[PDB]
């Protein structure tokens, strides 16, 4: 259809999306159904590549792709990304519709993601703020006298971009952009759950001029991807997903450069001097956006005694006034969760909190196989730590509320989860804020706002179980680039006169 | 003895070195013999820690060490490292003697390593050139308007420093220095082959004021160390060693920050316009230094036809005039190899080259279980690629010599090995040099000098099978530090007026 | 006409260009004739502002302009510059025609300048590579313990951009771009000799959305501009012009931030191993481009004995084959010099060289009041230093040729002029090149190419009499921005625990 | 005496200090008396150089000094500065005594300045955080394809360091250190008022190994120094002093690189949520330290209505409890002002404030020709702006106190003075603090502390009448260094393949 006109194959009434094998769209592997969480119906099929096609694709990426990407000057790479942005932008409605149907994303959120993808592509020139190399004079040590160094970055070669289901379009475009801008070839491996947006993005890139042998899109399910990760032709792996899969990926990959964005949720702290209107609004939104299916979703709210009552009151009201059900209605605030399993886990998690002294302050009602109300569970500090909702990341619209004596207890409870992605702090006192900033063990802290990675204007990434390394405009250069040092020796050659 | 007076325990006529358990020297595990390659005799014993002591040590490092190191202000950390430098310097002869006896290192090389360790410690202030964070204004995007970012570095926590046998003193001091200067606690795991120098360095650091609960020295053999690497309290692993072990380390460690310096040898290219006197001298030295037991040792020499004859002639003469045997004589140029196995492998490798058309131009004679002559094997370009000396790193004083038609063939053969640590290029033409620099796939290129990492004044590290990431003054901050982003939200707060 | 439709006033058959007074185009001062060097005819008139209008303009720029520019977020400033680029691009022929007629620039050179202006505007996002601030931790000194610093850039306010005649369009657009991208208001003061292109550029910027009260274009002759420079509301002065005027500007301005690009010519050195075809081509072009009316024009050629003959032979041939006369013909290689005076000076300078032992190798013939042939004058090393062509910058297509014994003499003669803008070195030996690079006292050295600032992709600027500070993408931030340091004190506040 | 044993010449009972003429201590110019503000007695004499000696000194600095400094490798420069630190440190009491006697500085302050000088010297290695150059790849523009750039810093040559009377030791050592660490020669021109400490510092540097022909110390009074500033061999001028003299210096110097630290006082703002104990303490100290003879002294206190009463009450008490009189007593809090004139001006300024509605809250009594009590004058917001104490910098221990309605009025009044050096803000609310930070027009803002430049750990400098450019560890590289760009051309040379 338009963008994917000659690519998609209507077979048996259901559109069949092929993989892109670094040159031609195709695939001879098993076909796999792709369903919508809105009605559990099959909306398309994707053709996975065969072992032989995976092998051939990697061979093309390694032997030719690395050079096609590297030998396309930066000035053209930029033109490619900008053109791709234009193509995605003019196909906005189509990109959004697929996000709504395939991911169950509310219309406004789907439109927001497409626009993030477009902006990420257009701002590729900002990534150059970290591209320059270093010139190191040698006269600061006797052994390096009359010597000199140049340190420059080089692309690693083939980057494997593995993406999650919750940001099927942005994550693929983001990783492709930063991997490509520095001269790398890329193998994209999207969630087999909602791989359609990536296929659409890759086509837009190909139409825009992206070297055809420098990119690949493989519709491989879970462990079928290990094959790519473990291959020596893959110099780097950019992975966004769960802690457990991330661990498996590194153990399969071995020595390579990695960026591991492993999520988990985020805690939000509200100090007694906080603007409770701003806090309640931002916290409610951080809890329910995209039905809590956000790595930076708020999963725990900690509020100092003097504001805990009002704060939790306001958040409860806001969550209760939300409208759930089918995401197409520009009226719905919350669509479905990606699978009935995800809802099952949320319900069980809520029961666990209740059995351990927790009390539901809002929501709690399952509305269908993939529908549930955003839930806010109050818990006493002395018991919250043993609750599943605390110890784990329940990927759903659910957060715990805990009253705390002071900042130290807030910080202590916030750091008590095994994760350390982001944290939020609402308050105004510079000293308490500076203290929280120093002691919260997370990759990023949001002062007076809900955690939101956006397009990575500010770098983000994990600590503890949330992973290692960062993504962000400019900063991602560290994950897909290697340094090259050139040491020039002029010892006794008369350039310098003892210096 | 002096430095290790109350630490070393003379038991059964052989000095017994205990492990340092983040607080007290001790150990209840198996005792292990430490031998000299000079005479295969046992010169000491080291006490390995028990599982329980490993567990307790990690617990101390994690619960207290991270904070002792982090809460010691940088100004004191620097004083600690400087004081340690003074202590090692005044104990120079003792440090050197142990290197000579334990590692079989020629006196001058042993003295050189101690001085490198001392300088590395004293120049810790230079590591600060990469410590500052970034302030990111938010008005360059509409979504971040009235927003602002601060990105600063933080220590990761506990860094596991795993070191090889060939630089038993420097590698431990280097990793400790860059890990500690940024606020990390450190677990050192030296080669069980020559762990004595590390014990001496750690004691000097402790005497200098290094927080006692922030450092540990565990004498664990090979796979006993996996226990440390795989532990969640270990946030980073700095490993210098072989490709194969490095792979195992990552597969055991899983997600963490890694610096993998995996060696392999280096190729040296000589262009027709090169100063052949300089080239022959530097290349000969790169081949035999420390009996080729250097990750940056020259293992392949490629010379353009018009200079190949003279060049190879000169290098052969130089290697032949070398004096082998016991390293104590300030007369000996080459001491023994670390083990009889290493020599066996070298001899077999030489036979392989010969059976495949290779011709010995210098050396070739084994002089004892751990002694051999520096060898230079000529090989025709059409057969060298299948030789063990080419396909593998034979850790010994042996290199291949190959005549080539031109630069492209030189580059092609240089890149043909599975490694990519450093490469050397001797010549004067800027264009040919720039071309080689762009196309040699290695972490570092040395123009008109043999490859020499020194103390890391210039960053170095691998490509391909030689690993990932870099070590160097300043640059090592990337391996033992994590970024922390703080996003401040002032939306609608009146700080800015639409900007 | 189109772009300047309602701005230009046809009065007495000659188009009258008004000044832009930070809000409205106008002027009540003396009217001044603008002539073409192609035929000495009056092609337009410009209205200079009255003292009162200068005062009022500065008042608007200071009281409102600083804030209009600063309060327009960077994201919009960028959109403004990009839109201006589009407007200039679609009006390319018109912009070029005026450059050809007003500056006497050959068509291709005029087209080249317009395109440079367009690209400079479009690449404003690259200027951000130097916009970020610094975060300075305080624990590296005892006195700053529990303290912390943030260093960010801020616009200075009102930047006075004073431009020369030889790049009437680019220089104005360049200075405006880097001054505006960081948040400054700008007063442009173009050469009263060819102020038309600036008027056209400013209009394009205004049409593009440039805050109307944040920019001004004042058609003031020479010393009438001192009034602007000396004013306290002008925080910076970006000046490109002659050494003598630059000196006067600083002496009138007093304490302020300055960028002084004071030209002078450039020497070119040819080593014995140089590609003489490349060298002859580039050197000939550096001598005659835009009739030598380029600050980076080659004014002295120094060649080692073994190549001097051929080199100078080839350059002479190339200069002789040039076609002079009226710049409209896409056939002409060289148009006229800006004024008959400039030609007079060139002729006198040639006579001086001849009277002192110099010999004309090419050109020498004046072809009219403003026309002359590109001239190449040979001179013996022992007499060249006293020649006007050496001691001074003769802004015309004329260069000296001097044979030298070796590199040291080349370097010595190159450094003998009172200028130090750029220098060129053709050769291949890295050591000789590195030596020349270290010893040539100039802001920039071009290896194997003629000196060419282009759009400042690489920073450039002077040494010695050629001025101070640099212009260039990114680097110009230093001239139009000031640092702001914020020191936070948390002494004894419990953020840190002794560190 | 010891340090200056063979240098000082006891003549007529009064020690005579000669100038240092870049090689030998001497001087044939007029002798000038140096007096103590403690008793107006002559304590020494300094020999000014003759015109001929000034000329010869500059000739030595230019022809040999530039090279002696530049050709001494950085590693030795550092050793020189460190050794000088040791020499000054062991002569601490002697250095302090002279500061007490010559500058009238209280013992503790004199000891503090010597220690700042010592630390500044020892931390010269931190200045290297800004010494590295940039490597600029050329493929981000079509015109620069197959091209490449290197941008490195170079010393300017001869830096003229002109210093004020209030920090006679530190300012000279600071400027010398940052000028020398990057490879420059230096001419020091101290205040003829208290030039003794500089003579002592220069000797310590010479004894430490500072190249003898690379430094000069000229005891020239006021306008006699213009001769140095105006000379073409002086590539940069680092000046710390009054606005008026700074202006004269630039007008005499013309085009050169300048750092102008022109002082003026600083305003301090106290928000309603401020810790008034901390604020009162820090503000009182900022008002009286060294008898207000500090460029960063607090001259205006602005406090929000709800805390104004207490705050001003507390500061008054603190100022009243101070002990004035002869600085030798480790008991005295405040010594004398540098001259009776300075006190006259302060008294007249106080009368002016009183005649305009001001009321003295503390002090006001002159105690002798050079002694006065620290004074705090209350003034109504509607009249303060016309007071001399507001409009001018009265270099003495005197500040105005003004009650304000809110932050906007505080900011408005703070920005109302013609200066913009530093400002202080005491309070805790992040939003109000961020607002003040954005709107205060000064080089530096101190949050919750009095303004204190210290040794420049954090860069500082002026805005408005307070000057241009910054000094600070690292940042001063901009004032005494110039960039050198090297552009390499590989167009069509086969390094890149279209990229
Ligand atoms: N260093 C570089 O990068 C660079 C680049 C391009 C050109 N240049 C140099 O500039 C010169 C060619 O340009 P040009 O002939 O037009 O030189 P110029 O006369 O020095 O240009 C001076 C600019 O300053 C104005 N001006 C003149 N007197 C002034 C005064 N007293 N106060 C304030 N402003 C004053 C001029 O306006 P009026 O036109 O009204 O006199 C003109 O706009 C050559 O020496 C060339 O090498 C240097
Ligand atoms: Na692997
Ligand atoms: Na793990
Ligand atoms: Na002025
Ligand atoms: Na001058």
């Amino acid at each position: 259809a338009g963008l994917l006109e000659g690519v998609i194959k209507e077979k048996g009434g259901v559109p069949v999306y092929p993989s892109y094998l670094a040159g031609e769209w195709g695939g001879s592997g098993q076909e796999i159904e792709v369903k919508s969480p809105i009605d559990l119906a099959t909306i398309a099929k994707v053709i996975s590549p065969s072992r032989e096609e995976v092998e051939r694709t990697l061979d093309v990426l390694f032997k030719r792709g690395r050079w096609s990407a590297r030998d396309m000057p930066g000035t053209e790479r930029l033109a490619v990304l900008r053109k791709a942005a234009d193509i995605i932008e003019r196909n906005l409605d189509v990109f959004a519709e697929v996000l709504v149907m395939n991911a169950g994303k509310p219309k406004s959120a789907a439109v927001g993601e497409v626009k993030a993808a477009v902006d990420r592509l257009r701002l590729a020139e900002l990534d150059l703020k970290k591209i320059g190399g270093d010139y190191i004079p040698g006269d600061w040590t006797y052994d390096t006298l009359e010597t000199e160094g140049l340190v420059r970055r080089e692309p690693l070669g083939v980057v494997a971009a593995i993406t999650p289901f919750n940001y099927p379009l942005f994550d693929a475009v983001n990783k492709i952009t930063y991997s490509f801008i520095y001269g790398n070839a890329v193998v994209v491996k999207p969630s087999i759950s909602d791989p359609l947006p990536a296929a659409m993005a890759v086509k837009a890139l190909l139409d825009a001029g992206f070297p055809p042998d420098a990119i690949a899109l493989l519709n491989l399910p879970g462990k079928e991807a290990e094959k790519i990760v473990a291959d020596d032709r893959v110099a780097a792996v950019s992975f966004t997903g769960s802690t457990e899969v991330g661990e498996r990926v590194v153990k399969v990959g071995g020595v390579k450069q990695y960026v591991m964005e492993l999520g988990g949720g985020d805690p939000a702290i509200v100090l007694e001097d906080a603007d409770l209107d701003l806090a309640a609004d931002k916290i409610a939104r951080g809890i329910y956006s995209y039905a809590g299916q956000r790595c930076d979703a708020i999963k725990l709210v900690l509020a100092e005694r003097p504001v805990y009552g009002k704060l939790v009151e306001e958040v409860a009201k806001r969550l209760s006034s939300l409208r759930v059900g089918d995401p197409r209605d520009p009226t719905v605030d919350v669509g479905p969760l990606i699978s009935p399993s995800a809802v099952d886990e949320m319900m069980a998690a809520i029961e666990d909190a209740v059995e351990k002294g927790g009390r539901v302050l809002a929501g709690g009602r399952r509305l269908g196989p993939t529908y549930v109300q955003p839930t806010f569970v109050e818990a006493p500090a002395d018991r919250v730590k043993d609750m599943v909702l605390y110890k784990r990341e329940v990927f759903a619209p659910v957060a715990l509320a805990v009253e705390v004596k002071d900042l130290d207890q807030a910080i202590e409870l916030a750091n008590g989860r095994p994760y350390g992605l982001d944290a939020a702090v609402f308050g105004r006192d510079v000293v308490k804020i500076r203290r929280a900033v120093r002691l919260l063990e997370v990759g990023a802290i949001y002062i007076n706002d809900m955690p939101r990675h956006g397009i990575g204007y500010y770098p983000f990434g994990g600590r503890k179980k949330s992973g290692v390394f960062r993504e962000g405009i400019g900063y991602a250069v560290e994950a897909v680039t290697a340094y090259k040092t050139i040491v020039f020796n002029y010892k006794g050659k008369g350039v310098w006169k003892y210096e």
